[PDB]
């Protein structure tokens, strides 16, 4: 029963005019984004998007159809998409929620709350993506509408109001009516000699009132909850997310912010009236683009619904299909066999450029080739924390998460707050290559955030250490600081953490970061111009060369200080001779001592260097900038080879020893392809082409079948020998359904 | 040695402000005995322990030898000390640098015993107690070339042209290459042969970046120990670097007085930044800052102080982690009332909690909710807003979280570092979250989790904190932490608003039940309050002006006689514009005081009443009752979850609706359907579970045990029919002879 001309029109101009799109123009939005992704006419496949509404039935489960637009039972709607994407031609599912603004403000009922829950159940059930389009009002609030005008007030004093009055009650016809419908709990009394029902509780007929809404926001807040760990989880927020809206957006993580928008949990018209004072302007003031964009809740913004549809799919693009596939590796244009035209330098740069490239500076259409695919980095909460960059990109097609440092002084403009006049804007000062409070819980929310995306990760280090003043530690940076040693162990991807020209890596950032919270993930690599160590050089000498050693330099080293030899050797004590040189000794140490602090400090520095990282075992290799693309494009694509064999399949099988594992893939490489040729199995490239060759009569997967089936072998004699009592009733579960020939073969045997 | 090394070290370690690594074991004693008050109270060996060691393949090796003689900086026991939940003992790993050693730095050898104490504390499901006095990692250089090293100059006789490069010479290097001390390139300086110092590695391990990577090491066991065990922390001179951040990573931390917590100290920061910003390490790092700020769970006054609070933290914790939480036979009896009475107006809520000096009386106490003297608090001086801790509810320990109602003043300090910031005084309103309460309500959340005790939500909060820079400030993060914290919790979590006390909005959605079905159970007081606006704000929204006016219209008398005047028009405009007049007069007195009657109206929404019709809660509660019937009610939820969640469990695999079913199913079977209704009654179940399980007792247990063996296997058939048949004549070793004959039929 839903007219186009009547309904749809009507629906969407109110969609419209809140500045949103009316939610079942969203699914044709998303055929138009595609196109887009695709780039032409010409270049489409058959069926770019098919989608099913998922629809709340009788007994409140979900079953798919699809019926015409608009005509939802609540104000929530939910569709089931499958889009023909790059990375997944055939095509690739995915789960879209979102509030019917124009139905009831986009208020979240218990109607609602449910098929947001079933929505999200399911898309965790299939191990799919969750879109959620947020555009509300929050929870629903409402009253007895019908007692609202029959309570009647008992007065302390009818001729004086002023003075209060003693209860609310009802007449006995007023309460008939209401009795039989439990809307209304009060007790029986006989004020004046007159029989009223005075009001104790107040139900009401209606459902969806009062606190039934606020556990049914903290229902679909904890599924939400839940999600972010098991699936992927994006969200849109178009007009506005208030409270158990604001609160599922950000469960969710990644959140992409229409500019129009905001994100609240009490508008600032209502704080204005609780506070007393006109202190707030707008909605916009509290959690517009300009307060969450900043502080890390919205990842990124986008200028309208469209833009935000498109970055949705522009971000599932790095990202697998489901929770039990692997990461989309795509034939890249780009060439891995190419170099990295921009070199970072002693000289503060956009670490952005080293990623993504840059204009050529010295030349008209040409581009500075960056390390990364081109046109592949994408960032993520960009004006937040901006002493580290994090977003992803590919590397030979292959997608990834990145987390770069920033080498150039950032400044960070913290607003005055409006509730205070005694108050203004500060602009504060941040460090390039240190690690704040802001820049250690980014650093750790990508890191968790990526994990659950299954992606790789790449960490191009350049950390001098923590911050570690007086405010930056009142401000709790030890907590985050700690936080990147949780994220980092609990990563179950390869990690490649590598630290390029003129970088380096010092002190508690390398503590954080070291192969050894994740030894199964992590490979650390060294640049040939990098440096890592404990303190810096300057530092190293403060401590362990101080000017006890230099003097004894000094006299080593210095000729002249051979009035040493003078002074000591030859017994010889005059007040002149002896108190001569004795000066004269002073003088030249005076003079030489500021240039042997400059000798001790470049002392300290050749520790710090790659050549001695490599000796003492702490990085897996020295690369070289100019060619690092191309190595570690096959190291990282062998990396994730072996580890779908391992885990995949191997460890799904085995159960046995992670040591045991490696070995054993290691012996069937050597067992097929002779000792003669063993050596290869330090070369990544041979390694990537002789794995697809199991992967892509699989020399591999034969042994895996003789594995899990003598697995099963061990799994039911461990029961049995545990549990000798079944075994009797048993043989005969499995002659149920074992084979009319070889029972008589059993029948026989025992 | 006892002279030289013994009195030595201990002075050396006095001077430092700290006590001797090896002189912990009998503050351990000496603190137990504290313990138990009376030396009649005391138990037979109150304390054992032996020293761990590392041996020569890296692996710990329990031995009793004469203190000193740690051959690494780094030392640790596994002790067995009597406590009053644990009368037979309980097991614990003490480790602690020894800051006599090598200014108490990390080196390889330090991290290896921490790495191996810390993986036994796991391997055991025991508690992992860390010492902290330390200087962070290592640092060193390599000594060889120090001495070795020759300067090309750019000018001999005036060193300040600087120099080109480092070198040895050909006779110095042919003493250091087969050592790999340091590579260089050879050079030829006007026909003189040298080799140039290209890298430096040094002969003596662990001078650099080696030590980084065994920090990272223990950083990494650091923190999947608080995963699996209870892990505590006491700093007591000072925790540098790593030091500071294996401190943090198990969370929770003492801090003696005088200690700091600190990356790079003052003297550092002060080269580095320019001028002496920072007079002190504790300006940056001590208790005035950490303390403050969550990272510091509380402050003593000394070490004694500090091992004391070590065991009166372990008294609420489980001897291990697959252990139940310890209930005592309590001295402050389970049928009592609570004195204290929660006031309308604000309070302290630790009052309600602990109770306090009666006020009206000579020495009387009035009580509290929890048991006397069992409430201890924990982050007391940061988010002040929330209150967290430990308390005994019977002698059952349980996690204790409770509001703010008077308001709060945090006196944040001047950064030194910033010209600029002077200190400042900032309010923060009562029964509200704030970017630091609902911080340190999921931290204490998290942190009780792993305890493996039951958490106790007092609730009082009208919402979280909206407005600009709480918003800019993340609120909506730590917001958000709340639920993941309840959804992950694993022990019970009892809800109850109290007396005056109100739980609305957002506040309400973060600490639902649903969030956590199987374990959140949520009780209001018959004077509580809660709902999704305040009555303030409903009004503001559903009954507004035009509405007050239509109840005026049906209610009052003067005003509702006016209009009838209005209704006879066949009078002057004198008289229609003056009842006019005067009707305005009336409505403008009454809108106050009728919207006050609309505030009431809206507040008997709000009631506990509605809550449990609308069944979001599960009783209504009275205060006075409220510690004997919650008692009874953890007591029976624990004992419940204690055979499903570990016995009954371990059998079958299915769904909690039996486990509920089953279990109540049980209970009728073995007490009859009569007395099927007392499943209701919280003590009675106690008594039950008790009088069978823990004295289809184990027999329905086993049944489960037979019915899920086979289903497993049949799965597996079902998955690889490859391994049917021989599964099936491997199984022709295992049946009996006569059970030959058994199945020989059955099957033929
Ligand atoms: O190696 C030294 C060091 C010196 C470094 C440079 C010049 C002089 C130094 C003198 C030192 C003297 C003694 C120990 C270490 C020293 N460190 C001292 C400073 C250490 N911090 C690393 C982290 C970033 C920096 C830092 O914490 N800041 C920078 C931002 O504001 C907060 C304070 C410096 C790095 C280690
Ligand atoms: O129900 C109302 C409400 C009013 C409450 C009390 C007095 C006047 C109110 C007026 C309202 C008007 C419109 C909607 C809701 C209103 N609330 C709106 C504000 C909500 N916040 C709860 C959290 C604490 C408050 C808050 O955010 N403050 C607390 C003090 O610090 C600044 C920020 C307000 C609580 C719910």
């Amino acid at each position: 029963p839903y007219v186009t001309k009547d309904l749809l029109q009507a629906k969407r101009f109110q969609a419209q005019t809140l500045g949103t799109t009316y939610i079942y123009d969203f699914p044709e939005m998303f055929r138009q984004a595609l196109f887009k992704l695709w780039g032409s006419p010409d270049k489409y496949p058959k069926d770019i998007l098919t989608y099913t509404e998922l629809v709340l039935d009788s007994q409140g489960q979900l079953v798919e159809m699809n019926r015409l637009p608009g005509g939802n039972e609540v104000g929530m709607v939910a569709f089931k998409m499958r889009f023909k994407t790059q990375e997944y031609p055939e095509g690739r599912d995915v789960i879209v929620i979102g509030n019917d603004i124009t139905f009831r403000i986009g208020s979240f009922g218990p109607g609602e709350d449910l098929l947001y829950l079933r929505a999200s159940e399911m898309a965790r059930a299939e191990g799919i993506p969750k879109i959620y389009v947020a555009a509300n009002s929050g929870a629903r609030i409402g009253m007895a509408e019908e007692i609202k005008h029959m309570f009647h007030v008992a007065w302390v004093d009818p001729e004086d109001p002023h003075k209060g009055f003693k209860y609310l009650y009802l007449t006995p016809q007023d309460y008939t009516r209401i009795s039989s419908l439990n809307s209304v709990h009060c007790k029986h009394i006989e004020e004046g000699g007159e029989s009223r029902y005075m009001i104790t509780d107040i139900i009401g007929k209606d459902d969806g009132l009062g606190v039934e809404n606020l556990r049914g926001s903290g229902m679909i807040a904890g599924e939400s909850s839940l999600a972010y760990e098991e699936i992927v989880t994006i969200s849109l927020v178009t007009c506005r997310a208030i409270g158990i809206g604001a609160y599922l957006v950000r469960l969710g993580q990644r959140v992409i912010q229409v500019e129009n928008s905001h994100i609240i949990l009490t508008g600032a018209s209502a704080l204005n009236k609780v506070l007393g004072r006109e202190v707030y302007t707008s909605n916009n003031q509290l959690g517009g683009v300009q307060i969450m964009h900043y502080n890390g809740v919205s990842h990124i913004t986008v200028p309208d619904d469209f833009e935000g549809v498109y970055t949705i799919l522009e971000w599932l693009s790095y990202m697998p299909k489901d929770n039990h596939s692997p990461v989309p590796i795509i034939t890249p244009t780009d060439p891995i066999d190419r170099e990295i035209e921009f070199l970072p330098s002693r000289a503060p740069y956009d670490p952005r450029w080293m990623l993504a490239g840059r204009p050529h500076p010295t030349l008209k259409g040409t581009w500075q080739s960056g390390f990364f695919d081109h046109g592949s980095f994408k960032e993520i909460m960009a004006p937040w924390a901006q002493t580290v960059v994090t977003g992803r990109a590919r590397l030979g097609g292959i997608p990834v998460g990145v987390i770069a440092v920033e080498t150039r002084t950032v400044e960070v403009a913290v607003p005055a707050d409006p509730a205070n006049l005694d108050s203004e804007a500060k602009i504060i000062q941040q460090a390039g290559q240190v690690w704040f409070p802001d820049s250690a819980y980014k650093t750790a929310q990508a890191i968790k955030d990526f994990n659950r995306e299954k992606l790789p990760l790449m960490i191009f280090a350049n950390w001098r250490g923590f911050s570690g003043g007086m405010k930056d530690m009142y401000d709790q940076v030890l907590k985050f600081g700690a936080y990147i040693v949780d994220g980092l162990r609990q990563y179950k991807q390869p990690i490649l953490i590598y630290i390029p020209p003129y970088a380096e890596l010092r002190g508690g950032s390398w503590v954080v970061i070291d192969a050894t919270i994740n030894p199964l993930c992590i490979e650390m690599y060294a640049d040939k111009e990098s440096r890592g160590g404990v303190l810096e050089p300057e530092g190293t000498v403060e401590i362990k060369f101080r000017k006890k050693d230099l003097i004894k330099s000094m006299r080593r080293i210095d000729p002249a200080y051979k009035k040493l030899m003078e002074q000591l050797g030859e017994p010889d004590l005059s007040d002149k001779d002896r108190k001569d040189l004795e000066g004269r000794l002073k003088a030249r140490e005076d003079l030489l001592l500021p240039i042997y602090h400059q000798v001790a400090v470049q002392f300290a520095d050749f520790h710090d260097t790659p050549g001695r990282m490599l000796e003492k075992g702490v990085i897996s290799d020295i690369l070289e900038w100019k060619t690092a693309r191309t190595f570690l494009y096959w190291r990282l694509r062998r990396l994730l080879l072996e580890d779908q064999v391992k885990q995949e399949i191997l460890q799904a099988s085995g159960e046995l020893s992670h040591v045991h594992i490696q070995s054993m893939l290691r012996r069937w490489f050597v067992e097929t392809e002779g000792a003669v040729k063993a050596y290869l199995w330090d070369n990544n490239q041979v390694v990537v082409q002789w794995l697809e060759q199991h992967w892509q009569r699989s020399t591999i997967r034969e042994n895996i079948t003789y594995l899990k089936h003598d697995s099963v072998l061990k799994t039911i004699r461990g029961l049995v020998e545990e549990n000798p009592e079944v075994a009797v009733d048993c043989v005969i579960y499995l002659s149920q359904h074992i084979s009319p020939a070889e029972r008589a073969q059993v029948v026989h045997l025992l």
